[PDB]
């Protein structure tokens, strides 16, 4: 019926002041401008988040893919996978079209999985994708909660669904930053995504989907969370390589 | 009137066989599929080319920027720059909409410059951008030529224009992979991009534009150029970090 809190990770940050919204921080640091537009350290944050996640998923054995822009499944349309290749793990960084809360275009990295027969395989894969999401978020220093979304209440094209909300102090609330869902044979039935069994059967495979990074939301969470009383925001260690610093300090 | 060859860099590769087109290579290596779609090593090539160029331009002092997708100039509309900040060098990686020769969406990294008064400043900046382009191409091992495009013959919104064509053995000809043009006060007049002089004048600045990377074309050039008789293609050293190998070898 309603969403259950499955897990809690990290702590709410403590402030001696009233936390500011990501827009105020960005403007004070000259990393957000204008429509909207990232500049300097903010742009490095965006590209570094994408790269950290993409590399993490590459090290775990996800095959990368790129597309000219729903689609992730569609590229497996009318395709059959051998039993020996199951599960198939795909990672794709791409530009998607739909405060920085809702911009028309943004970069997102997505996870896609095609697995062996049945709920056991598909659920194992969904739990694996959720774990990757929590690992990435933990390594970024964010405070977040994992919630079980209802599926048979409205919805339907999902047997299980997990959403992750990261804490946003400037907004003062939790906001969704990742999603992951087990679509089972829905997508495979409609797109003819088959797997061949050991005996020689072709059967409808299972598909699993997950967001590995929605940057606008993660940016908001990092800026509000890591902000300082000086309007500085601290850089998580995982991103200090791409930024070249542990603290953004605003120009002169 | 007609395009002059200004420079020649690298040598045509030598083959003991008939060079194949990038599509044949990609299909034999399972890095190109389907519409079109990069997979595994091909996807690593795409992301590595973007990152190598972006990092190179970051080390040279280009301020990064990201946009939600003509635009590069438009974000400086109704903006004034101080004399002390000139020249302003901007680098932007973005998804653009328009064989892999002509796909609808592709990633491109672009250079944008706003400079001090007059032809001397704008030309210095244009030569600097051209040099960066040739450096990147040389470091990738490609054979290319730099040509002077006519501007007052057709055209008009450009005082000078340089194009770079890289050698494509499968096509058997040179193909454009970068462009760079000095648009002077055209764009600044139309968008009100001002600079403040030392005396206190506001004057129309100059704008310079350059492609720092068009990936589809560079991909084509690298695959056809570095191809082996085994259908292997060798990896340029600059990209071996992102690929993890010196040679793509096709799956089993």
């Amino acid at each position: 019926s309603q969403a259950r809190v499955l897990h809690m990770v990290g702590d709410k940050p403590v402030f001696s002041f009233q936390p500011r919204g990501h827009l105020e921080i960005g403007e004070k640091l000259d990393i957000i401008r204008q429509s909207y537009y990232l500049r300097g350290a903010g742009a490095l944050l965006q590209h570094g988040l994408v790269n950290f996640t993409f590399n993490k998923l590459l090290r775990r054995g996800f095959t990368p893919m790129t597309v000219p822009d729903v689609g992730l499944a569609g590229y497996f349309m009318d395709h059959t996978v051998a039993f020996r290749d199951l599960p198939v793990r795909m990672v794709c960084s791409s530009t998607c079209y739909r405060g920085l809360y809702r911009v028309h275009h943004f970069t997102k990295v997505e996870m896609f999985g095609v697995t062996g027969p049945g709920l056991e395989q598909s659920s194992q894969l969904l739990e694996e994708f959720l774990s990757l999401q929590m690992e990435i978020l933990t390594e970024l220093g964010l405070h977040f909660r994992v919630l079980d979304m209802p599926t048979q209440e409205l919805g339907l094209p999902a047997y299980r669904k997990f959403d992750i909300e990261a804490w946003m102090p400037g907004r003062g609330r939790f906001g969704e930053v990742t999603s992951a869902s087990n679509c089972t044979d829905f997508q495979s039935r409609r797109l003819h995504i088959m797997f061949q069994t050991e005996a020689g059967e072709l059967q409808f495979a299972h598909t699993v989907n997950a967001t590995a990074c929605a940057v606008p939301r993660l940016l908001i969470a990092l800026l509000e969370s890591n902000q300082q009383k000086d309007g500085s925001v601290l850089v998580p260690p995982a991103l200090q390589s791409y930024l070249g610093t542990d603290r953004i300090t605003a120009p002169t």
